[PDB]
C-alpha cells in the first residue's frame, strides 16, 4: 500500500516519532497506535496522515524530497511529493506552512533540481553567509555550491531537527531576499523546525536554528 | 604512512573532520584545502596543523595517544607526542586548555602506563580502583578500573555499564583513559567540595571533586 513518507525530520519536528506502517520511523503495534501520536497513510485519531492525494482541505500540499518505502527520492521543482493532513483529537487542524528539503543530500547528489535553480546560484552566487551558531557565525552553504567538499560525511549538518549544509530548493527563499528596508530578519521553519533568517537587502542572509 | 596525527577526536572536537593528508579522517582534495579547515602535517589558511615540533609561539605540546599512520599508539606520561598549531587566516591562534586521552581506547591496553598511576590509584581507591558500594559499582572511572565490560568505545569519556555478575551493576557510569596523575592538579581546592570546568580531547566537561574522597567526569 504505498509506503510513501516525508525526510522522518519533517515528522520529527512536528513531533510524531512512531510508525505502524512507515519504515522511516519506530515500529508501533497497530493496536496501540489508535492511542498514541504516530505517523501514517492511515488515518487514527491522533496522527500525521501521509498520503499522495488531497485528503482534505486542511492537508497541506508538499513540494519536497521524500520516499517510497525504503527508497528515499528527491523532490521534483514545481509538483507535490506527497499531502500531510494532521488528525488531532479525530479532527485535523492546519498545519504551519515550512521550507522543505530536496532530499538531495540522502540521496548523494550535489546537482541542480531544476534550470531555475542554476540561474539562481548564478544571479546570488554569494547568497547565504554561515549559519548562525548560537554564539558566533559558523559557514554554510546550499549542497550545490562549489566551495563545499566531495564528502559530505553524517560529520556535516543539514537544516534537520535533533559545515552546515541548506538541501533546500533555492528559489524557496525569494519571498525573503527582498526586504522593503536594509535589514530584515524572518522567522521561518525548515522541514517544520523553526528557523530565523537575517537578510541583507543587497543579496544575502543568515541562517539560524 | 609516516606521518603523524592525533587521536581524530581531538582535531573532530576542534571542529576539523577533513585532511588532505592524514588517514583518519574525511578525505579532501589539496586544491581545497585551502579554502577548507582541514587537520594536515602541512599548513593552510584555515587549519590545525599537527607537527613533531614546535612551528610557532602558539604551539600546544600534548602528551596524549597518538598515532602514525594507521597504526595507534598509547602516550608516554610526562612526553610530547605532538604539536598543534590552529591556524586561522594564515595567523597561529592560541588553544584552550585539555586533558588528552592515552589512546588505551583504542589500542584495547587496560594496564597502568607507569608506576607512578598505579601509586596514583592506589592513593585514590574511591576514584580509581571500583568497589562494590552495596548492590551497584562504584568508581570504575578509569580504563584500569575493574568492573568494566570487555570491550570500551573510543571516546572522550565513555559511558559504559559496570558489573560484578551475580552481586552488583551500574548502567551508564563514565569511563575515562587520560593518564590518571593529570587529574592531581584538581584535588585540593579550598571549599571540600568543588566543582571544575575543565577539557578532555578538547570536549567541554564537568569535573566533580570531593577533596580526599572521589572525583568524576561528565560532559
Amino acid at each position: 500500500s504505498n509506503k510513501i513518507s516525508c525526510l522522518p525530520r519533517v515528522a520529527q519536528n512536528l513531533g510524531y516519532h512512531y510508525s505502524p506502517d512507515l519504515p522511516g520511523f519506530c515500529p508501533i503495534p497497530k493496536e496501540l497506535a489508535e492511542h498514541w501520536p504516530v505517523v501514517s497513510n492511515d488515518r487514527y485519531p491522533n496522527c500525521l496522515q501521509i498520503t499522495l492525494q488531497q485528503v482534505c482541505e486542511l492537508s497541506k500540499p508538499c513540494s519536497a524530497g521524500y520516499m517510497v518505502g525504503q527508497s528515499v527520492f528527491v523532490q521534483t521543482p514545481g509538483v507535490t511529493s506527497y499531502w500531510l493532513t494532521e488528525w488531532v483529537d479525530g479532527k485535523a487542524r492546519a498545519l504551519p506552512d515550512s521550507l522543505f528539503s530536496s532530499g538531495r543530500f540522502e540521496t548523494n547528489s550535489r546537482a541542480f533540481l531544476d534550470e531555475a535553480e542554476e540561474k539562481f546560484a548564478a544571479a546570488h552566487p554569494h547568497a547565504c553567509l554561515g549559519e548562525i551558531n548560537k554564539s558566533t557565525v559558523g559557514g554554510s552553504h546550499f549542497i550545490f555550491s562549489q566551495y563545499l567538499p566531495p564528502l559530505l560525511p553524517a560529520d556535516a549538518v543539514a537544516l534537520v531537527g535533533a559545515c552546515s549544509v541548506v538541501d533546500v530548493y533555492a528559489p524557496s527563499f525569494e519571498p525573503y531576499l527582498h526586504p522593503e528596508t536594509l535589514s530584515r530578519v524572518y522567522k521561518i521553519m525548515i522541514d517544520f523546525k523553526p528557523c530565523r533568517l537575517m537578510v541583507w537587502r543587497n543579496a544575502t542572509f543568515y541562517v539560524q536554528e
